[PDB]
């Protein structure tokens, strides 16, 4: 089987891959955000 | 109302924004990505 | 290079992108409407 | 335990509900398109 | 048109699908998660 | 602060995180299986 295809098929899982990778760490941060404006929240809750 | 709940959601909105942007330009990555390993296929496709 | 195949990339482009500003939109009403109901319970915090 | 925050947790579920079902529509509609353009592609893959 | 490529069709459509109907299961577990805590979270609120 | 509020962000955090977890599961499994039958079309492509 060709090796030519078979390296297009490297190039594009790779790009899967970061894509995942990519998305993985955007929801991380915006959840990291909402949950510091959350946790914040919180101690003006307990104070006022 | 208070100032600083408002202030807070101001925080938490622009985060989900940001969020938002973020994951577009992941996706638009991904498909950029995927696109031109697609386009190149064609070419070995009509010559090999 | 083929017209025929580049066309039926244009339309798969085309549903792709279409697939993207309706997912957005989408996501969009979600917040949209989630913030509406959040902003009231503001209200009915600060008042009971 | 009142009937107001309950309320508005009933239009949050709803909303949040109708983000489902539409995202799976969109998603659908995505997959629909790029379904018909790939078996397309195969009916100009056994003649053309 | 060809029997194989289109069992690879069947095969692929029914991973997609699949694929569709385990993200479909998280998203509901994960607010169904969610919503516990936050109506555990009312319960506390109108107590203390 | 209240230990109580806090645990229930314990709770809320390890579900979101099984969420993600789960999430992450499926859409690997999702490009497994359609990665292995692109992989297959491959080898009916350079035979047939
Ligand atoms: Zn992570
Ligand atoms: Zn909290
Ligand atoms: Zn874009
Ligand atoms: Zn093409
Ligand atoms: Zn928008
Ligand atoms: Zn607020
Ligand atoms: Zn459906
Ligand atoms: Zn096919
Ligand atoms: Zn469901
Ligand atoms: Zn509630
Ligand atoms: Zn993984
Ligand atoms: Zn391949």
């Amino acid at each position: 089987s060709s090796l030519l295809e078979k390296g297009l098929d490297g190039a594009k899982k790779a790009v899967g891959g970061l894509g995942k990778l990519g998305k993985d760490a955007v929801e991380d941060l915006e959840s990291v955000g909402k949950g510091a404006v959350h946790d914040v929240k919180d101690v003006l809750d307990s104070v006022l």
